[PDB]
């Protein structure tokens, strides 16, 4: 007979032969929840004379739906102090922290928030608070927190150093995994150093603190990447001794009236890789001075991607 066919976990089956009957000639053909998730690599299976469900090239094994990373379904429009509130689709990989305080993060894989170290082990300072899947706050709020199982900070992160940044940057492990879906996309990972290049424009996100208000909704702004120099150079012109190491980058501008303020921080730097057309996290929104002003610091995410790959990996 074969019995029922083995449920796809983020995909189903649908019967190319008559619905229900899972007999000799029977065939199903299985589908992952596209473009959410997309099937390892051809779905086709049917009941064996062995009374078998098997497919052409395997049989015995069912396919796997992996996630989709940094496809978002309804992208940004190229025509948070500086404006401009995020749509629906638009940052499907958005997480909403209240820890210490309001946070951002990003979505890794289907059961892994990215995020800032300081956001979790604030410097001169909890329940671990998370929410995704939607732009409005108190929507986010009544979908309800997802309880963290794992919380992974890097090593070299140091709290007591209120002007050292360095290693900033964590890891989140839901207690349970998420379903993908046009408002919730994990973002992808950097892998060429070129996502540093000189004045490529990435996107920050965030339900920060704009101007004058609070914020009931995601927003967002553009920025450019900074050259380091110029930034190192503004850093020490004021006097300041803050670490900015090789494993961060700034961006933005002085002269700027767009940035990432109070309550943005965790919040990743999206660049929308244009020869994939799939959005990467090249940095984690760290640190910086005021907001409206100029030149903000992110960790520099593509150096701690093995980092984070062995920590998701398990």
């Amino acid at each position: 007979d074969c019995g029922q066919p083995r449920n796809l976990p983020n995909g189903d089956f649908r019967y190319t032969t008559t619905m229900g009957v899972n007999t000799y000639k029977a065939r199903i053909q299985y589908y992952c929840h596209e473009p959410y998730y997309k099937m390892q690599t051809q779905g086709v299976y049917t009941c064996t004379a062995q009374g078998i469900w098997k497919n052409e090239q395997k049989g015995e094994k069912i396919p796997r739906c992996l996630p989709v990373c940094g496809k978002p379904v309804n992208p940004v429009e190229q025509r948070i102090i500086g404006g401009q509130k995020a749509k629906m689709g638009n940052f499907p990989w958005q997480v909403f922290t209240n820890i210490h305080g309001r946070g951002g993060g990003a979505l890794l894989g289907d059961r892994w928030i990215l995020t800032a170290a300081h956001t979790l082990y604030p410097k001169e300072h909890a329940s671990l608070d998370v929410f995704l899947g939607h732009t409005n706050v108190e929507e986010l709020m009544k979908l309800g927190n997802h309880p963290i199982r794992r919380v992974s900070v890097h090593p070299d992160y140091r709290q007591d150093e209120s002007y050292n940044f360095e290693g900033d940057i964590a890891l989140l492990e839901l207690e349970n995994s998420v379903t993908l879906g046009p408002n919730l996309l994990p973002i992808c990972l950097p892998d060429n150093d070129t996502f540093y290049d000189l004045g490529l424009m990435g996107y920050v996100s965030g339900f920060g603190v704009m101007e004058e208000k609070i914020a009931h909704d995601l927003r967002f702004v553009r920025l450019p990447v900074a050259n380091p120099q110029a930034c190192e150079n503004w850093l020490r012109g004021k006097n300041r001794m803050d670490v900015f190491s090789q494993n961060m980058f700034c961006a933005g501008h002085p002269s700027l009236k767009q940035d990432a303020c109070q309550g943005d921080s965790g919040g990743v730097f999206a660049v929308r890789d244009p020869n994939t057309d799939r959005w990467v996290a090249t940095g984690i929104v760290s640190w910086g001075i005021g907001c409206s002003r100029g030149y903000g610091f992110y960790t520099k995410v593509l150096n701690y991607v093995d980092w984070i790959k062995k920590e998701m990996e398990e």
